RNA sequence: AUUAAGACAUUCGUGAGUGAUUUAUUUCCAUGAAGUGGCGU
């Protein structure tokens, strides 16, 4: 995690939804001049190959058909996506309104293998989605 | 505030009904209530 105006995150019990799921919160600080992606990308280097690109979270595009037209194979899988959506002024205790739309994302482990070139369109498709990549969305190596 | 929250695998339910420890088997086999007379040729 990234936190400015530094609010001091404690250790403490948690929730992470489900039938009261219980975890605990361990918080460990790190340096400071470190930005978590490349941390993220070091971790999963030992899985890089030239001619791929390696899904290691769930990755979303408005047009599977453009992505299919950028590579010579899709060896992915899809999973569902559905999100309870509260704002502040909400109600909070009585029944959640869940997601306008259910969103099909490629499933971790998924590979993208490109054409001669083209590796770098791929990329700039996949990244155009900033919002999805700063959740954690949309990671690849 | 997170495809969340809430919910005892619980209620009812006799290990019970039918059923002789009964059938077959000689307390029997062998066996003398018997032996001897004694006293003065």
């Amino acid at each position: 995690i990234t936190l400015s105006g530094e609010s001091e995150l404690s250790s403490d019990i948690i929730q992470l939804g489900g039938q009261r799921s219980v975890f605990r919160m361990e918080v460990e600080s790190i340096e400071e001049n470190s930005d978590i992606q490349e941390k993220y990308q070091t971790a999963a280097q030992f899985l890089t190959q030239s001619d791929r690109l390696l899904i290691l979270s769930p990755t979303y595009v408005d047009n599977l058909k453009e992505l299919s037209a950028l590579c010579n194979f899709m060896w992915s899988d899809s999973i569902v996506f559905r999100n309870i959506q509260t704002t502040n002024a909400s109600n909070f205790y009585g029944k959640p309104i869940k997601s306008s739309s259910k969103y099909h994302f490629l499933k971790p482990g998924s590979v993208l293998y490109f054409k001669q070139g083209k590796r770098k369109e791929v990329e700039k498709l996949l990244m155009d989605y900033t919002y999805l990549r700063l959740s954690g969305y949309n990671i690849y190596i």
